[PDB]
């Protein structure tokens, strides 16, 4: 009826690959010597020499970051950059084209649910589901600029002003000092260093404690490489370190599993979710409440659309939703929640001594928390608020070549 | 300079809507009506002098409500509901100090500061029936500031076509106007024994036999039942091919599903009209032992929190289909995943024809006279209700409630 | 019959709205300056800086008292008093008085489940409750009055002799020197204030146990206020405390959530009820045995026929039911169960320091545990024993303009 | 001040001679039904314990009487089954908690003799003397307030209360008035595949003579084991049987779950064996039992089976106590969750209603057409008056302790 707005509908969809490292959705895509990728992490793979001392031997950087462009039929475009890379484009025009060319962008629900369930049999989790991710993600970017608002006052506005955030990093010190409630280190070694690494994983964290004071909270990410009686021993021998949480101590496979830790450590918080995808899979980790934050990446879950579902199954057994750094994309969400208390800064610094962009030199305007904190006015611009750097449009690789 | 500069909240009022058959209260019909006056199983059945009659133990004791707020820019965004003085009284003293000068668009704000600072004597029932119009007062303002429906704004349309089934004595006038299927409500309570039983067995066995072997036929129960009388009674009606069984316990024993369902595993059964907020709603769909949850969106807390209600939902693929409702539901059932279907509550005399549910406080309320709407019947800005500028005569100043 | 005692029916009913503040059944709307709304109490509007330093910002005292009188034809009145005021009166006169002229007050039964299932539809909880349960007390002192008994004596009689109180306020020093065996005092920060605010809680649970000495038992009252995890940690930092008993720690709508807690610190009592109604509210506080005492507030629940319905449940299993403050409907009640220990005194002086009638000047001769305790002899008075102050009923607002 | 109770001053305890009077429902002249016919029971597994339910010592106990007088000259009183025994723990044990105290302090009074009787007993007999001396104390109570128990916990839930007849002649209960019958089950487990065809015969019989609609309940006195309870209820689904009454023993309550997961449209209920608000709860836990049955001259009295009806209560579990005559009269008419009453045929034959306790009661009201009103219970305390012939039946407990 002519009796309300006239919405554009869904004109064109564009991806890009993005040239290059240091920017994009994709983190770990990184230059040499920045400590996400050369530092002492444990991962799934450290129970191999050969890909122990970084992670991009065993392929962390592997995908590539990508873009994607929608188009409205007034000339209004929305987009939104994450990780997938070249097989990402390819499945974004090969696939998911189809479902929203000449639909209504405001039919979010409807176009989240075609592209999730037409790719169930190859999909569910993965890959297909972070391609899902940064289409919806631009869907919104789109939606905010046609009406001419931030996010996150199309998806619940402002509970709260101010945004706090804590800092992942390898240098707390930093990260108390620059304004961070608290500070995220990675655990260093894996189950197969046996008791030595043990020893060493506490002597590790036992420094980091002295150095911040008592007081500092201080949180330990394990990057999905522990296994239950490890991470039972792990955590008993650190007991009077005061940690405040650990995250991703199991591998995404086995959430079950944190029903046996619960019952060794009752008292101590758990964390995990960021490999984790779709409400179905989420609403596993909120089961038995054995977990004491969920945090899912909003470009890898599925999107907006599916991670606001996500939350509000969350809100209804109070488990907060902390997702894991996902730049604007995250903070127009964290704002707008009845149950997103605070929000995560990964250290982009080589030295994770400093707050850099996350998505680097691939948008001009994206907001930092220097201070240790962002603003609601902070976000008060069109969409997700980015602004491609006219500078990088000269690393934008056209997709086109894949189907060639 | 960047954005939208959005009006915020400078006032609310609020009303009773006088006479009857006018506004959010269902119940608050004239004599004769159906849904006050035919023989209905309810939890005051078990006495004779309340038995014959819903408003003999007062069904239509609240009456209805409309609360209006308006922005800085002198647009006004409205509901109605049922609650009457005690809700209009509870508007001003209590909720007012959360709305006026705040930004419309915090909707998880203003309802989270709504419902946590009215726990210590809400959390169910009539406050959150409050808190309910006033949010979706706020959806409607929402909706009229940008000039979109309501829907467009929480989801889009993942149908373009809304199907009804109709709740009322006459199944046979619901197939007749294209409503998939009929609802009629049972006549005897527990109480009533074996005799009773009986005849809630012939009464079902009539409309089966007159709508066809086809037709689907539901039952609604009134939370009017207790277990042991719902087990012998679906068992009793296997052959009549039920469609679902409809709130048969109170709303205080939905732990008792899980022993209906124990005995009848391969029958359908709902409830949750008369369940309240995430955290009620949340043991529903706990177990699974639910077909279909029901809540009515003016009464478990709103348009805001029943989105969080159908997502918990939706991650187990439980349906959300609310209890009448209106447009309120309309726009919420045309917009989300798990939402098939929508109900309409006969608001004919004798159930035989379609009618306003909101009576004539408002002069455009899509109606399915044929069974179904589509998204064209709601591209109005916000739940695009128009109230009758007849009936404002008919809206009653809850000032005096204050002097 | 003529071979029994012709009992007098009820012939009318009367509500009134107690005008000013500081007297009748709202605790909570008293004066500035009370404790119970200007001191740091953690409550579930905390989250919020316009709301987390006065309990009456966020509205705890906008209902109000009222009163309710229920006239034999013999012309004996029953009468109680509760918070609720104009919606409790409005709802008294127009939903519940066609159930009550006429009847017999001595069909308890049947009138509480006429008034709690023919409300159902609104009601089940809160305001609609807390109206029936007036309703009821006043049926209650009305049939002591007709009998020339204690409403105590027509219960169950005495269990015990002495009625042993604990002082609920800001100075467990004062409750200990005027003789309560026990000293709750309310939690002064939220979840919100993270673990600056935990510290705080800490500190100031700390200074109590100081004050008062290792062996006087400290509880702590929560408000509703907190959550799972949060509990479990502030509950582990204070483990040295030695606190009694932690109360309301999570929301009313969150009593699963005590299961959690006690996987936590299974040596450690965890309460609650004050906020839960009807004997299909209490059975799940009973299920699981996770709570060591429910609370149920005899003004607000269903009253005190639906109190002995959920109390006997409770005896089946041995759990205590230390109802919520409540005065002399309290005390009738604990003095006559098997499984009802002692009763709590909610400090009415500002500062807490001493103890004033719990319903202010709105009765002349309300029993008032100076000594930390009351006996059967103070209860020893017709019905509930309180005698309405001549200088009150001007005080009192006939409900009648709500109708006009 | 406020009314001054008489306190308790003396309580006296009798035998009831002969048979056919007093509280032992089982206590009959031989070839009543209720000893004579064919009932199947715990013992039925012995032939020589097969025919009569005398036989094995269903009628060894024998009723007793125990007066309660308060200060002021008023006597309360109640009849149960326990006899000598019974009467023996009422003196030795029970009377030093009594003798002084205030009769209104019911709760009081009976946390003390149950919990100090605890080394000895929780179920069974010294239960059943706890109960009857409870219910004298309510008799008492209601005589000095001049009104009847009902009107003292709770008043009239229900105006009129319907009784179903328990007996072998359900066309007579259906005739008399009484809305629905409930039969004897004759066999046991251990009569094998031919005693459940027999048992399905004759539960059959019974359906075919009162019709399709006439409610129809089995009562299997505890005999039956859960195997036997699955594939008897089993061949007799087409009889629609209303419920399956105490089909298991009272120490196997935990095998109703089983039973349910076989037969869970099916109604079962049990409980007149079962004491205490600790025994009662476990029957309820789960909710595998669709009536709980307890008898109120048996579970510990009415002022426990008011807590065990309030636990039932909030799990909208109806409460219908086995017989016990006006004990369970008063209690019935007064809960929310009391539906309806069980009357025992009391007559030889079972074809007519007869006085539940004998002519040990000059006015006990009998349900003659099925039910009863507030009006026939409005008599003080539990309105029954001994009968003067009685008297001289009642003996004193005196010899017991010579
Ligand atoms: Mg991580
Ligand atoms: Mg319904
Ligand atoms: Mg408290
Ligand atoms: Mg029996």
């Amino acid at each position: 009826l002519s009796s309300v707005k006239d919405f554009p509908k869904i004109k064109a969809i564009r991806s890009f690959i993005i040239g290059g490292v240091g920017s994009g959705g994709d983190y770990h895509n990184v230059k040499g010597g920045h400590w996400l990728i050369d530092s002492d992490i444990s991962t799934p793979a450290s129970k191999w020499e050969q890909y122990k001392k970084s992670r991009t031997s065993w392929g962390i950087n592997v995908l590539g970051s990508f873009l994607v462009e929608i188009e409205a039929t007034d000339g209004t475009v929305g987009f939104a950059t994450g990780f997938g890379g070249p097989p990402a484009c390819w499945l974004v025009h090969q696939h998911f084209e189809r479902f929203l060319i000449g639909a209504d962008p405001r039919n979010t629900n409807l176009l989240f649910e075609q592209m999730y369930r037409a790719s169930m049999f190859y999909g569910r989790k993965g890959l297909p589901i972070a391609v899902i991710s940064v289409i919806d993600l631009a869907l919104w970017d789109l939606l905010g600029k046609v009406r001419n608002e931030p996010v996150y006052r199309l998806i619940g506005g402002a509970t709260k002003e101010r945004l706090d955030f804590y800092c992942t990093g390898p240098e707390p010190t930093a990260a108390k000092a620059m304004g961070f409630w608290g500070g995220k280190v990675p655990l260093p070694f894996c189950p197969d260093d046996g008791h030595e690494g043990l020893r060493k994983n506490v002597e590790f964290l036992r420094k980091h404690r002295e150095a911040v004071g008592p007081d500092f909270p201080i949180m330990v990410d394990c990057y999905m490489s522990l296994n239950v009686s490890y991470t039972i021993e792990l955590v008993k021998a650190c007991l009077d370190l005061n940690i405040n949480w650990w995250e991703e101590c199991l591998s995404p496979d086995d959430t079950d599993g944190f029903a046996l830790i619960k019952r060794a450590h009752p008292t101590v918080k758990f964390t995990t979710g960021e490999h984790e995808y779709s409400r179905y899979g989420f609403r596993k980790l909120v089961e038995g409440r054995n977990l004491d934050i969920i945090q899912p990446d909003v470009m890898w879950l599925g999107g907006l659309t599916e991670l606001l579902k996500v939350a509000a199954l969350a809100a209804a057994y109070d488990v907060p939703v902390v997702p894991h750094a996902s730049g604007p994309y995250s903070y127009h969400f964290q704002i707008s929640q009845p149950n997103t208390p605070f929000q995560e800064y990964l250290a982009n610094s080589p030295d994770g001594k400093s707050v850099l962009p996350v998505f680097g030199d691939l948008f001009i305007d994206e907001p930092i928390p220097t201070k240790g904190y962002l603003t609601t006015a902070d976000l008060d611009k069109p969409g997700f608020g980015l602004t491609i750097n006219p500078a990088a449009r000269a690393k934008l690789i056209p997709s086109d070549y894949l189907f060639k």
